């Protein structure tokens, strides 16, 4: 239908809306040290395991017979295992830094990562009462962010691995094709549903929303690399 | 109505209050250092409580009389999350460790329910009006009530042994949570048919999230029974 084919071609317009802000220019910029373009890499502790959590405990459902819930169920059982290599890229690059666990705690849950640490929160109260097709559709809008997220972060996680001759996971072109996907890919299940006139409504929602969070999470990625900008990822050889 | 709503939660009070994990805390003949090895498990929930209270429970952009109480009592109860990082520190549990270890601490597989718990309670509340965000908030505190009070016993024993001011597992935390209150209010109020069956949904559910995060501390403790607080006079 014109339905489904309108949400499709929002989640377009705000993919390329989204792949053009600032900390993109900014992590996408060869001229700049890539040791000081991922000085925003320890942000992202505020959003990973709960990213995970997300996957296992909200988009999950182990029992459903349901066609799209089962679709569903695969994809986010690969998805739910990045935070391991968040945590591989965090060593590499110098940032796990023993520190009190105060500190460590009053980081991630630091005001200056709300939006951080509350994306996944957010997308959970989204996705509390939606039937599995309407999930897909966070899913989808979802990993559209995430897609352009990882596609500039594996530009200087790529620098630094061939410098270096060590293997990243996270920030790495690797990331960015296993979460593409190529057993169906939620983007071809969509491409053959259509949507009811509420569903349509609901859509349209979902994927401004999963924008609008996705949005005040790099600002606030901005933001720390702007209070950070002297210093740099220190990552061995 | 409300009076069968306020009589639920005494009886879950009453069945908490049993737990194996508060008959351990309470058990005098254990050290209270041993007693409290389960202290850093509250770092999955406490600054996730204080979250729920600034950002899931509060609503500035209300006018309902309600909802303005709420936000006052939701103001009192974001602030102990720094009274756990005092206490954490006096027990000797504010270790030095890599990022990752504090990271894969708070995450664990063990403490899924302690780390879930608020957002639990976010996502019961969050189409809620506000007589029920009360029912949710009066159950919620409810249990932590029965937590504290027995969580100060093992607390104010080292408070004085040491002496040091302890705050969290201590008895002013015990007072403050106490101390127009909500109950009042409630107590006041009329249930619809339909607020009825979903306020014993809200008591029902607040008290097992409650057992299930009670029940990983005691899980913990078995699992870690040399790792005792090593509070300093
Ligand atoms: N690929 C990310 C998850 C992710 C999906 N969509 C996102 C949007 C914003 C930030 C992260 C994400 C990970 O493995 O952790
Ligand atoms: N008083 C606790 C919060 C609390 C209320 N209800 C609870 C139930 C379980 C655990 C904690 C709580 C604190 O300041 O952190
Ligand atoms: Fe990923
Ligand atoms: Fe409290
Ligand atoms: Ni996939
Ligand atoms: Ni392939
Ligand atoms: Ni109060
Ligand atoms: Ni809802
Ligand atoms: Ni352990």
């Amino acid at each position: 239908g014109a339905g489904m084919k309108a949400i499709l071609q929002l989640i377009l317009e705000k993919r390329q809306e989204f792949e053009k802000l600032p900390c993109f220019e900014f992590v996408r910029d060869e001229t700049i040290s890539p040791e000081e373009r991922l000085i925003l890499y320890p942000c992202i502790a505020a959003f990973a395991l709960n990213f995970r959590d997300l996957n296992r405990y909200d988009y999950r459902d182990d029992n459903s017979s349901d066609y799209y819930q089962k679709i569903i169920n695969i994809h986010t059982q690969e998805d739910a295992k990045h935070w391991e290599w968040f945590l591989n890229d965090l060593e590499l690059l110098g940032f796990d830094k023993t520190m009190r666990f105060s500190e460590a705690l009053r980081f991630v849950w630091s005001d200056d990562l709300l939006h951080t640490r509350r994306l996944c929160h957010n997308i959970a109260v989204l996705s509390h009462d939606l039937e599995p097709v309407m999930k897909m559709v966070v899913i989808e809008a979802m990993e559209t962010a995430g897609l352009v997220i990882f596609h500039a972060l594996a530009k200087p996680g790529e620098s630094i691995a061939k410098a270096t001759r060590r293997k990243y996971l996270y920030v790495a072109d690797s990331h960015v094709e296993v979460e593409t996907g190529h057993t169906e890919n939620i983007i071809t299940i969509l491409e053959q549903t259509q949507l009811s006139s509420e569903q349509e409504e609901k859509a349209k929602e979902i994927v401004n929303k999963v924008f609008q969070w996705s949005t005040n999470l790099i600002g606030e990625f901005e933001r720390y690399v702007k209070a950070h900008r002297s210093e740099k990822a220190q990552p061995t050889a």
